[PDB]
């Protein structure tokens, strides 16, 4: 609470995804130019960084430092955080769509263009009465959700990967296109995987150290699964050579 | 018509809802042992999965990959699309009956334990000569009737709570509480699905038509705006929660 409250007419975009306030509880509430928004009620504001309303308060908002307007604008590709002072910029990948977000303990702005299939899963948990109960717990449970995602399509490659060491030779370009995508997964992945190893570790006011604990487990989830992409890398390399084989046992 | 023919012989299950080779005109006539199945003329095995025969030939049948054979058998419940090389797996649901197909550009295999009345838009099409032609058309088609049912599932769940509203100016509990939960439960599954449909018309697929995907996308957009209604209903519920609270 070190911080200075807001007001809701101040985030109140009208043509916002969601504009909510966490009821603390785990469930949200609409925001409301009279309501006061502080570490006890923090707002998430998701954003179409598309629509004009959405661009035009990202724009010109005091709420924002002059430099993150241009990154949550969709000027930003690399998993990162940054630290503007109180704030934290951090933009995100999912299985690749992109999520942006600049808060700090008194509220979250999120932007988007591609729908983030991760933010589903908040969206419904606090549609239901059971999401994050702050901004810290927020940031935390999509990470985790991304995680869901990144490791549930990780394993499908595997499996395929496992199905194809058997099952004949190939069909032409799949075995090529299994490669590209764990390619794709290990690059931004792996920046990513840091990402959440240095949320877990920085001193944020508006983490716990439950929060700063769960995290490093979501860190540690996603680092065995950079490994998983490795061996797999590997062994599409060993079957497209050992295909050249069989093609020339003719 | 990069893939080789399968014999008919190789695709019958004498307990199959049904077995049907599309004429790729729009109908169909039923599947037959000398029967020739490719793309132009696929065939749509439609199956119970609990029935003996569909389960043996689901399990053993080799023109279904391996790891994708539990997944037909009912091991899946969030909607999905899976590229298995050739072929695709999809998971998808309506209103909350369950859905699967493996399929490819010469079959498609779809399995279900209760009735998927949505499929009844596309049978009786083929029935009539109106049906789809080839296996991407059919895709389309069953999409485009599963968003059609959710679609007015979630008009009425509004129309509810209009009617709700409406008493409240007049002036039941659990009534509201039963309703909100309806919302969820199909944000929960609708979420993931208009990701499927989003795929579907993203994914370089051989036998979808730039057509296809046009057809694939209004799908996705469509089942984007009903996801949107769903929320506004889920916030509407939310504010009657206290205008009875004020009573
Ligand atoms: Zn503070
Ligand atoms: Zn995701
Ligand atoms: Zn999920
Ligand atoms: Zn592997
Ligand atoms: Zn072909
Ligand atoms: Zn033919
Ligand atoms: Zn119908
Ligand atoms: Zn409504």
């Amino acid at each position: 609470g070190h911080m200075e409250a807001i007001k809701g007419s101040d985030v109140n975009v009208p043509d916002a995804v969601f504009a909510w306030l966490l009821d603390g509880r785990g469930g949200v509430k609409p925001l409301e130019d009279n309501d006061v928004i502080d570490s006890q009620h923090p707002c998430w504001l998701h954003l179409n960084y598309t629509h004009p309303d959405s661009a035009r308060w990202l724009a010109s908002t005091p709420l924002l430092p002059n430099n993150v307007r241009d990154a949550l604008a969709g000027e930003s590709s690399r998993p990162r955080v940054s630290r503007m002072g109180e704030g934290t910029l951090i933009t995100l990948r999912c299985i690749l769509v992109a999520m942006r977000l600049y808060m700090d303990e008194r509220f979250i702005v999120s932007t988007r263009q591609r729908k983030v299939l991760a933010l589903d899963d908040v969206v419904s948990d606090l549609q239901e009465g059971t999401g994050p109960v702050d901004c810290g717990g927020w940031l935390v449970d999509v990470c985790d959700a991304l995680t869901d995602h990144a490791s549930e399509f990780i394993e499908e490659l595997h499996d395929k990967i496992i199905d194809l060491e058997d099952n004949q030779i190939p069909p032409r370009g799949f075995l090529a296109l299994l490669r590209k995508q764990l390619i794709v997964m290990r690059r931004y992945m792996a920046p990513q995987r840091d990402v959440y190893a240095r949320l877990a570790s920085e001193r944020l006011p508006w983490m716990s150290d439950d929060h700063r604990r769960r995290m490093q487990d979501i860190a540690d989830r996603l680092g065995r699964g950079l490994d998983e992409i490795d061996a797999c890398i590997a062994r599409t390399g060993i079957m497209a050579d050992e295909i050249a084989q069989v093609m020339q046992e003719s």
